[PDB]
C-alpha cells in the first residue's frame, strides 16, 4: 500500500475529506470504539517549538485509539536518518515545524503516515475541526459561503482556503493589501474549487466579504516569529476586526469562529466570542475528534 | 453540582470521612476504581513545577484508568475564563497548583468540571488527607487524638492541618514563634469547625507544652535567617514528652538536622515514609469521590 | 534478594542469555509480558536529559502494561533536597522499578544499595549496560550463536560504551579488542574485570592503538561518538587522536567479509564514522536502534520477575 501523508488541507480528495468528517462525527459519539493503536503501539508527537494546546489534544487523542504518544519538544542528525529509526518505533509520526520542505523531506522517506500538526504554511487539522463544527450547526457543507478576515498570508488563511473549497465551500479572504494568501495556495484552491463547484474570492473590502456570509473566521493577527518583523501589526487589520457591527451584516443565522487562543478586543471582540453565534467552544473541542479521524483514516490506508 | 476541593473545610465531617474509607480501600484494591477508563483525561497544571506532587498525580490518575495531561511552567495568552471553559471539554477534573487563593476561587467558580488544589500559598488539603489516612492506619479513630504542629505556623500545612485537622474531630496546636502565626481568618474558620466536631484550636509559642501529651507530632521546611525556628525543632527531646506510641509526620522533602533530625526521622514514632506512599491514595480518592459527586 | 543491572556483568553469563532470549522473544510479541499490568508504575530519571533513552524506556514500560513517571534533569537533582537513601525509600513505595541516568558509579550503588526494587542504570559515566544488550540482540539476528565472534571497538576507549562492550561482549564469549590511542584506555579495574569474566567464557580482552590489527579478521566492528557534551570543555583535541580509528570503507575491508558494523545513536557522520559505512550492507546501526525497545522491556521483565 502506498503511505498516506497529511501535509496541507489537499492531500485530501473531496471524497476522501469527507470521509474523514464522517469519520470525526462517528469517534465524537463513540469516542473509544476505533483502537487501531491497541498494544499501545506508539506514535511520536514532535515540537521544533512548543504548543501546548497541539500536544493536549493530540496526546489525549492518541490514548483514545488505544496508543502511547511519545512527546518530543523543542542538528544532531538528518531528517532522513531521523524519519528511518522513528519508522521502526512508531506507527505513526505527528510533527510541529517550521517550513513545508521539512515535513515534505520528512513524508518522502517515512514509511509511516507524517501528519503536519501545525505549520508556518498550514494548519490543515484544525480546519478539519472547523468543518466538523460547521457540518454540526449547519448541516450540509458544500454551498456554504465562509468568509475570513484579518492576517490573509497565515497558516489559517491558507487552510481554509484548501481545506473550505475541498469541501465545496465559497471561501472569501478578506485582508489588507501586503498581506494576502501566498500565490501558490491561492491557486491550488482556485483549481480545487473547480472540482467541487466551490469559488476563491481575495479582497481588501471586509464589509463585502461579511454581506451574505454563512460562516465568519478570524485568528490573531500576528504570530510568536512575526512579533519583531518591523511591521505596526495593528493598524492595517483594524478595519477587519470580527465585530458585533460586521456580523450584523452577514446571514441572521450566521456562526463564528476563531482558532484558540484569541486576542479579545483585537481580531474579535468579547461581544462576538461570547453571543449566540459564537462556535468557538465546540470548535476546540471538535479538534480532539476530528484528529482522531484522520489517525485512524491515515492508518487504516497506510 | 459541581463539587471542587480547594481547602481542607470544602469537605463536611462526614464527606471528609467518606474520601478517608476510599482512600483504605483503594490502598488495599488500587485498580478496582475506574471512573476514568476510556481513557478520560484529566489536567494537571503547575504554575510552578512540583515533581513529588505531580508524579503521585499522574500515577494515581493513570490507576484509575484516566490520562493525566500534565502542563508545566495559565493566564498568560488567554483569560482564566476561556481556559476553564476549553478544559471542561476535554478532560473530567482539573488539579492545579498555583499561588494565591483568588485564582483557585476564579476557576472553580466557571469550570464545570470539579477542580482540586493540589499545592498552593495558602493550603496544602491533599498532603492532609494523606496525613489523616496515615494517622487512621497506625492510631485508629481519628475524633479526640491531640495533634500538635511545630515550626512556620503561617505557611500552607499549618493552616491546613488546622482546617482538615478539626474537622476529623482532631485538637490541633500550632507551635510556632512570633513573626509566624497562622492568618487570622483561618484560625477563626477552625475555630468555628471545631464547634462542630467537639474539637479545638490552640496557638502557642512554648514547643514544650505542645509536645506534652500529643499523640500526633508535626513539622514542615522552616522556608541565620531561621533562628526563631530552631526551638521548635522536632527533636528527640521534644518526643520525649509525647503521649506513648505517638507518630512523627513531615511532608517530603524534610531536611535533617533542621526542623527535624535524623533520630526522629529513622526511629520508631516516625510515619513519613507510609504518610508519602498514602498522598497517592488519598488523591485518587479525592479524585473518585469529586467525579462521582460531579 | 532485589536484582539491579549496573553494569554488564550483573548478569551472569547464563543470565545474559536468558535475558537476551527474551528479548528475541518480546520482539516476535511485543505486548505478550504484562508484569507492570494495572499500571504499576516505572520511575525514569535523569540526571542529565536523553531524549532516545527515554522514548525507548517510555514505550518500553507502556508495552509491559505499565506506566512511566519520567523526571527530567530540570528537577531537583537527586542528592540537593534529599539524601539518596531516603529518595529510594520513597520510590520504593511508588514504583516496582527505578531506571536512572546519572553520572558516577558510587550513585548507582548507593540507590541499589537500599532501594527494594530493582534499579537499572539506563546510562552512565562508566557505563552504557543498557545498549550493549541491543548491540548482543543485534549480533545474533545477524550471525547466530555469539560465543567465538571476534568484535572490536575503535575510538574512545574510557568511554561507557568500550567499558560495556568489555564487559558485556566477554560476558557473551566474544573476544573484544578495543582500539584506542594513548591516554584514552579503558579504566584499569573495568579491563581487570574483563578479563576475570572472560576466563570463564573462553572469551578474551586485547588493547591496541593499532586500528589495522583490530580490524583485520573482525566480525563486528563498532565505534561511538568521539565527545560526549561533558567532555567538550576538557581542553582535549578530541579530533586529532581519533582520526586513524575512523570506521571508514578502507577500515571495514580490513574485516571479515561478512563483518557487521554497530553505532549507538546519536552518530556524526563524517568523524568516527563514514556515511559509505553507515548506509552500506553491513551497517546494522537501524535493526541495533530499534532493539533497545525490545532489550530495555527483557531486562525489566527477567529483573522483575527474579526479585
Ligand atoms: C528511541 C529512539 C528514537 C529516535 C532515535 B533517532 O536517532 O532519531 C533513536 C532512538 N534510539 O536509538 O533509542
Ligand atoms: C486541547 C486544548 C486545551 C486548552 C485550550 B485553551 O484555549 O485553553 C485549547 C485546546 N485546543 O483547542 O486544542
Ligand atoms: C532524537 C531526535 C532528534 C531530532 C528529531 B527531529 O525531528 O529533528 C527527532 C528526534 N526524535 O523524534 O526522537
Ligand atoms: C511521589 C513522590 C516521589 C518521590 C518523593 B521523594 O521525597 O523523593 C516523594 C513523593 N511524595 O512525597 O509524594
Amino acid at each position: 500500500s502506498v503511505i498516506r501523508h497529511f501535509l496541507r488541507d489537499d492531500d485530501l480528495s473531496p471524497a476522501e475529506q469527507a470521509e474523514v468528517l464522517e469519520l470525526a462525527a462517528e469517534l465524537k459519539k463513540d469516542p473509544v470504539s476505533r483502537r487501531p493503536l491497541q498494544g499501545p503501539r506508539g506514535v511520536a508527537v514532535i515540537f521544533d517549538k512548543n504548543s501546548t494546546r497541539t500536544r493536549f489534544s493530540f496526546e489525549l487523542g492518541i490514548a483514545q485509539l488505544g496508543g502511547h504518544a511519545v512527546v518530543v519538544d523543542s542538528r544532531d542528525e538528518t531528517l532522513q536518518d531521523t524519519a528511518k529509526v522513528l519508522s521502526r518505533y512508531v506507527d505513526a509520526i505527528v510533527w510541529r515545524t517550521f517550513g513545508q520542505e521539512r515535513l515534505d523531506a520528512m513524508a518522502s522517506v517515512a514509511t509511516v503516515p507524517v501528519i503536519n500538526a501545525l505549520s508556518d504554511e498550514f494548519h490543515p487539522c484544525q480546519v478539519l475541526a472547523d468543518l466538523q463544527t460547521i457540518a454540526e450547526r449547519k448541516g450540509a457543507l458544500r454551498g456554504l459561503r465562509l468568509s475570513y478576515f484579518g492576517d490573509g498570508a497565515n497558516n489559517m488563511a491558507h487552510s481554509l482556503l484548501l481545506g473550505g473549497v475541498t469541501a465545496g465551500i465559497h471561501v472569501t479572504v478578506a485582508a489588507p493589501e501586503g498581506f494576502l494568501p501566498d500565490p501558490s495556495v491561492r491557486a491550488a484552491a482556485e483549481r480545487r474549487a473547480q472540482d467541487t463547484g466551490a469559488s476563491v474570492t481575495v479582497t481588501a473590502d471586509a464589509h463585502a466579504a461579511a454581506a451574505g456570509a454563512d460562516v465568519l473566521v478570524t485568528d490573531t493577527w500576528t504570530s510568536m516569529g512575526q512579533e519583531n518583523d518591523g511591521l505596526d501589526r495593528v493598524k492595517p487589520f483594524r478595519p477587519f476586526q470580527l465585530n458585533s457591527r460586521l456580523l450584523a451584516l452577514a446571514d441572521s443565522d450566521a456562526i463564528v469562529l476563531h482558532c484558540l487562543p484569541a486576542h479579545r478586543g483585537d481580531e474579535i471582540t468579547d461581544a462576538v466570542m461570547d453571543g449566540p453565534a459564537s462556535a468557538v467552544w465546540d470548535e476546540a473541542e471538535n479538534r480532539l475528534h476530528a484528529q482522531k479521524a484522520l489517525l485512524v483514516w491515515l492508518l487504516e490506508r497506510s
